[PDB]
């Protein structure tokens, strides 16, 4: 209701919000007032956005690494709702393996979807908030890629690129009203972790906290880096890990 | 509604009388919370008083005094129980290079800066670690990160600050009491009040002074029920001024 | 002479020795008792390396972002010298832009020499010393990976990349006795900076030390974190930038 | 050879009676320094000039006293000349949960680890600075950077030698006098001498405890001319436990 982390008249787009954090992010950016745009790699998925979004946005078929689709779906969402104030990039993936079973693809993949994308969508959006003096741009980042995790040296690295190109771009421009944060959970509870009793138990005994994150305390996280108030924090990095590493 | 709703909660902020502290005591009651703000003089905890309103009330506290400390937290319990949010904001400075630091300037700088965090986030804590809940949020500094020349007894408090936040946060997080930190930049008040500023101003590359009030925002945030799985974190607020 | 910081029977893989801290790492290795193999990517390249290393090693053409070269170099050592005991990761380039200005092909560039090739190059070399239990994985990474810079968002996520790949690995080997660290160099006197009177004046006006770092600088950080003496360090990024910046 | 060598420079390493402290005292003899190490007992410092021979000499010292500080550099200066290295090894650990962790546990951890840092680098600094060339190198640990429970004092302290470190740096790099900060796994030492040892190995993934000679290898690296632009760092040697 309040003047309060309002996001009213902001225009968010949402990469992979067909579940888990990124459903509840765009959500939450809807809650606060955004207008927000949400992303899947398909029409269905796109539809089940739109579905769970009703007027306070859209669901849009995006493949983050198709510099086709994201010329498209930019184009689409500027002519309705006019420049992309917000931007979260929380589409990714997981291809995990100790590096001596690890495959050139497995790699490559993940930096295409996870770093890579991230310089696309952001290159794409920051004309717009550069000369609006005023945007946001917030990659959701993990754990992982501050802490490192044995099986996951390519999604590590890719998370870890993610802090570097967001420092970079935050000095970029800071001047011209745009900050650039990452926000980096620890382990949520989603379908991916939805692992045996064994697994579960093992990654529990490394979080103080006791317990799995919810997609709704990153959703939180973002929402507040999002917000007309945090316009002073740039190029930071927000960790929401229940304590499992502290820097 | 219901996000950042700190209604219920009893929220104790130390060095409230102006400044970050101020913008800190004024949103935690604008979102909720039953506040009790501290300045070190009567006439400036009546100012807290006055400013609060009904949302909470002024007390006269000096944070390097456990004589004071205990006197006010029996004030707070008798009157609202005990405190559910702590915000360690009391903070002071004593500028020199080192070769020109006095003995009484480095102790200060401990006593006020790091030794009263100690202190209070021990007086509170049994009653957060009893009831499952809580919040201790201290207010650090770019400094105790980035380091400066001629604050080496300020960014010596400030990092110790962190060293304290994080082993706090392991020991209490078992028990849904979170510890974290607030690290602002460069921030408009009475401890920044034209060469000096451009000075300053030249390394933030947003170009301005941070605002109490964004501070506040941030400590607000941490002290909320949607920030229960952040502990052991520092959130710099600094403009870009450092970036870790 | 003595027992300190002795790479006597050690194999030594640094790519891109042709010149400046890649030059300087090789000498000194050489120097400390290692069997040293440095990298260009020419013959004539190589053979200028072969003429400085004489008897404690020679020059190799390799190219880091052709995995058939990888093969071919690698196969060629150890059938001469026996398993790479210590891998540096110096090879690297730059491909600055502002964001708005950076091509795909600059971002991709940089990707693939400067971070992909890093996990190649260490998948190449981890099972000999896994199965030794005995290694030393370095990465010559840079201040600007931890700090960003503005124009070198390509570089910085590549750089802070590779810190994350290094956390990583550092976890997946080390009780198999193989360390994996990062040299964060900051401003070195080289090729590359020896700019005009305005920028140097300018990057060293951010140096508290008033001077650029020497080669050598950099090489002493690198033959220490690749001594016997240096076991108990992985996962570590060493920071040599005169207090540029300071974690 | 000329590489790492510290011939012609002069030493002084506290708390050099035993594990950490003595390696890095008998390390930087081996590589040419002067060497004066110091225990807090005469028998103590007798043990130091024991170990060290002609290379140098043992000195009782208790780093929370100003006049014993003043009285083994005036010593030290007499024979040696300025301090050319100064080793801050002298610590202790007074281990509680907060709740259970008394006044005098806080503040003998403040005064041994931390302002110990403050009064030692003042003592060393003008000579440093004036001759152009040094080195202040500090022994922390892990916990300041990681955090542990039961140890939030000693982590308040170990995070302060950081501040600390990075601010004195910022001073005085321009005369060429470096400030590095050298982290410590956990080490087999006498403040580390089944289950409670399988517990701290588990967090390892080198899965042992680092040498006491594999911390004085990362002090004599920083202390060497070849280390001349590191500065305001923390060189962390824990066999994988934190990683930065
Ligand atoms: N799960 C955790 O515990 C955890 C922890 C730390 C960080 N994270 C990070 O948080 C983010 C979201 O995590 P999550 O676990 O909620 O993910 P998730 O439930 O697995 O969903 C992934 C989302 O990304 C989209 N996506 C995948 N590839 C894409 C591509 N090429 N182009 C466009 N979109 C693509 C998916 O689209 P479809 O719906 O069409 O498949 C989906 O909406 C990720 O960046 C992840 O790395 C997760
Ligand atoms: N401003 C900045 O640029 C900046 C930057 C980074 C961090 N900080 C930190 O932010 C916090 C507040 O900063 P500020 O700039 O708002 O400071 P400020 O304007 O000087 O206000 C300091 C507050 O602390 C109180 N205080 C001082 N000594 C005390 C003591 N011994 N016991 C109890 N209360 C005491 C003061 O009370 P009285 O009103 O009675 O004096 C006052 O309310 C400090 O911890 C500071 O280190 C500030
Ligand atoms: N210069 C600095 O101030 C500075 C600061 C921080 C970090 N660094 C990093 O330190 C490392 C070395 O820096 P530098 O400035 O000394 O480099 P440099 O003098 O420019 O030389 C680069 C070296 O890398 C080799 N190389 C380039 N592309 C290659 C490829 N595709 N395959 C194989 N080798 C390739 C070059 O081979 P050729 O000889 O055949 O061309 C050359 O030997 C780099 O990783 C750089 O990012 C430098
Ligand atoms: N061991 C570890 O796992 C570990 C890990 C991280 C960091 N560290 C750090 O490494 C340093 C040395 O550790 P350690 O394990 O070798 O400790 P230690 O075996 O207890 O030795 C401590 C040394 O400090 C001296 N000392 C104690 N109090 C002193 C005082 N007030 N004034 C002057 N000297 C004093 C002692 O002298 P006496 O011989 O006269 O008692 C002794 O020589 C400490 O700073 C510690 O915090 C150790």
């Amino acid at each position: 209701m309040s003047q309060f982390m309002n996001l009213e008249g902001k225009v968010a787009l949402v990469t992979g919000a067909s579940r888990g954090i990124g459903k509840a992010i765009a959500e939450l950016l809807a809650e606060r007032g955004a207008k927000v745009i949400g992303t899947a790699t398909s029409e269905s998925g796109a539809q089940a956005i739109s579905d769970y979004l009703g007027d306070n946005g859209k669901g849009m078929a995006l493949n983050v690494t198709n510099p086709e689709s994201i010329e498209a779906v930019l184009k689409a969402i500027t002519d309705e709702f006019g420049g992309v104030d917000i931007l979260v990039n929380n589409a990714g993936i997981t291809r995990d393996n100790l590096l001596m079973r690890m495959k050139e693809e497995e790699w490559s993949d993940i930096m295409e979807t996870n770093l890579t994308s991230i310089f696309r969508l952001s290159k794409a959006v920051l004309r717009g908030m550069m000369k609006k003096r005023q945007g946001r741009i917030i990659n959701v980042g993990s754990v992982v890629g501050t802490m490192g995790n044995a099986g996951q040296a390519n999604y590590a690295a890719a998370k870890a690129g993610v802090i570097g190109f967001t420092k970079s771009m935050a000095r970029e421009v800071a001047s011209r009203g745009v900050t650039v944060n990452t926000v980096a959970p620890g382990f949520i509870e989603t379908d991916m972790t939805k692992l045996n009793d064994e697994q579960r138990t093992a990654t529990l005994a490394q979080v103080p906290a006791g317990r799995l994150g919810d997609p709704r305390e990153i959703a939180s996280a973002v929402a507040f880096l999002a917000s007309p108030e945090a316009a002073y924090i740039t190029g930071e990095t927000l960790h929401v890990n229940g304590g499992m590493y502290m820097i």
